[PDB]
DNA sequence: CAAGGGGTCACCCCCTT
DNA sequence: GAAGGGGGTGACCCCTTG
């Protein structure tokens, strides 16, 4: 309520965006919003609230860590500087800003240390801070380099409202986005079930199903058969990691249905679920016919 | 065979399966096995000297896939070898057979390659000019390299076994003809692996066809692959499985429909073979049996 | 260790509109 | 033709089992 503030209208896509190295190019596509699909494209959006008037909103990459420190990666795009800082303006009509050419520069573990000290030199600006105390600033990097996840970043939106003259000096409280997992990292993809040869079985179980999927980790996968409504009953499909073919298929058997006194058939859901990730695949329906 | 004394490969190297290793990876990662080997019976590349009993030294070096055999960029690293990549064994008058059981293949870096290449060259024609060489052949030798670095397949090597019979002197200086092995494809080399049918969800059907089969395979390129249903002895009746490139899942499965049998209104089930075939090329999977049943 | 496997980092190219 | 995706390739780095 009380005061002007910033809000993320549309969060960045948590999974599916690929980070890029310097060599790959400058133009490989922008980080979409969480509702991007089809030709209906969306981008990360924020708006200023409890204020109408000229403002500039900036964006920078910060860590997964809850105390937000600046990330080793940079943002590149049409709006952006070389510092990794993307900035947009909002006119007095429209206080909402879309960021539509946002890209994530992936630093090399070689490059990391050097490139980090340049971004760090900024907080030496705030407090003609004599280069004498560079050694004080450094060890932060040296240990930030061991604890810092390069598979995950978050966006930090910092809004500023224009003064009459000596403009855009008045700051709003900053707003941190949801985490953004590099798509090119291992458990960073969406589990998708592409196709399966069977969508029905006997209440008995032990019908063999060939399931086609996108990349799945050999022993980090399982096959959950669950009922949302009926008292959380669940079971699993039984297979050895040998039955994971080339990380794109699973041959398994069905688990028996909890109630085998079935008279009429019962539709169920089955999904893929990482054993440590926790995150499931988009679920598919499976039907169970009674003993005859 | 040719009457005078000669060398024979008793057991060839594994053609498809063996992984080449970089300098970094480590020096004991496995030995190049033989074409007979399995998890239980392990066998290693073996050769024998024939039409001669006595002391002899057999050496082995990597040469190109190219029929004119030139020295390969890769080296052999082993409990038996030189730094130059040349492994030697001695065979006394009783035993004229040499097994090589710790043979491994050093993969050179494309940055290392050209320099490393000219060492094996100087080392070859340094024995004909044993005091020094000429700037003329230095630059000439580089030229021979440059042209070999253009055309040398690093995914394939062959072994070149060269025997020597020891004279009265004490010198193993009497040379036999060299014998070149069948080619050795890097397991971890791009593309063109042996096609394998891992398993299939259906092994039967109807004469009609149009029965949906999920086939699990090793890496296949969507457009350039097919699924051949043939009767090998019966005048080559053949058909194909029915699928779009969209139906080839992540290059490691194929969902297809079975082709109709050539002759309907049979009364007894006809068992046939099906295989994968790079139609661009001519390659084929280990065939699998498929049964066709009578109508209703 | 040795004997086999994976995955990974960067970079490099390949499709499509 | 670049934009906007996606896949593949070398060199390297690891991890189980004994």
């Amino acid at each position: 309520a009380d005061g002007p503030y910033l809000v993320i209208v549309e969060q960045p896509k948590q999974r599916g965006f690929r980070f890029r190295y310097g060599c790959e190019g400058p133009s490989h596509g922008g980080l979409p919003g969480a509702s991007s699909e089809k030709g209906r494209k969306t981008y990360p959006t924020v708006k200023i609230c409890n204020y109408e008037g000229p403002a500039k909103i900036e964006v920078d990459l910060v860590t997964h860590s809850d105390p937000p420190r600046a990330h080793a990666h940079s943002l590149v795009g049409k709006q952006c500087s070389e510092l990794g800082i993307c900035a947009v303006s909002v006119g007095p009509k429209d206080m909402t800003a879309q960021f539509n050419n946002l890209g994530v520069l992936h630093v090399t573990k070689k490059n990391m240390m050097g490139t980090m000290i340049q971004k760090l030199q900024r907080q030496r600006l705030r407090s003609g801070l004599t280069e004498a105390e560079q050694r004080e600033l450094e060890q932060e990097a040296k240990e930030l380099k061991k604890v810092m996840d390069l598979s995950i970043v978050r966006l930090r939106f910092s809004a500023f409202l224009r003064a009459s003259d000596g403009s855009f000096s008045l700051p709003l409280k900053p707003v941190i986005s949801q985490p953004i997992h590099d798509s090119k990292s291992p458990g960073a993809s969406n589990l998708k079930i592409s196709r399966m040869d069977k969508t029905a079985g006997s209440v008995r179980g032990g019908d063999e199903v060939y399931l086609l999927c996108d990349k799945v980790q050999k022993d980090d996968i399982e096959v959950r058969f669950y009922e949302d409504d009926e008292n959380g009953w669940q079971a699993f499909g039984d297979f050895s990691p040998t039955d994971v073919h080339k990380q794109y298929a699973i041959v398994f058997r069905t688990p028996p249905y909890h109630k085998m006194k079935i008279e009429r058939p019962v539709t169920v859901f089955l999904q893929l679920k990482r054993k440590r990730g926790g995150d499931v695949s988009d679920s598919k329906q499976f039907t169970y016919y009674p003993l005859v």
